[PDB]
């Protein structure tokens, strides 16, 4: 399953319980046809690599995370690992995504 | 002045009201640094350019607009005239826009 972010506190809490996962957070908005059309693909991809973290963060609700990660496009998707970005992808790209999880995992 | 578009109903009534105008819709959001930091600049040219219609879409108070012309990257600048979209440009890229506003006005 992909967590909802509800908002600074419990993004941190995810960040800390991945220990050192990969963490794929998709920012995305409910205006943005591409993020849900691809939100059922995450949730499936989310069951199928249980040793990656999968977070999403509604950019119209957390914006102060949004902001501090300079999102622009609908969906960004954030690789992080051990505190560090290693990766960004905009756009609603599944097989592009797919493969940045294996150039970063 | 850059008018605040506050439902689809404002939206259709300013685009008929802008006659055979250029409008230029600035697709938006407070998540949006850029967004934010171009915002007095395309308020101060508005103040210049009476034959073109300066519009702004809140994509979080609007969702349904933005959806509707397939937002996905903030900002966005929408170009329409008669009824018909010119261009887009995404992007707080100022000198970009007056470019193009100078091309379709």
């Amino acid at each position: 399953m992909v967590y909802q972010v509800k908002d600074q506190e419990d993004f941190t809490k995810q960040l800390n319980e991945a220990g050192n996962k990969l963490v794929v957070i998709d920012f995305y908005a409910t205006w943005c046809g591409p993020c849900k059309m691809i939100a059922p693909k995450l949730e499936e991809l989310s069951q199928s690599m249980s040793d990656v973290v999968f977070l999403k963060v509604d950019v119209s609700e957390c914006e102060d995370i949004a902001q501090d990660n300079q999102i622009a496009c609908m969906p960004t998707f954030l690789f992080m690992k051990n505190g560090q970005k290693l990766d960004s992808l905009s756009g609603a790209n599944y097989d592009k995504l797919l493969e940045l999880v294996e150039k970063n995992k």
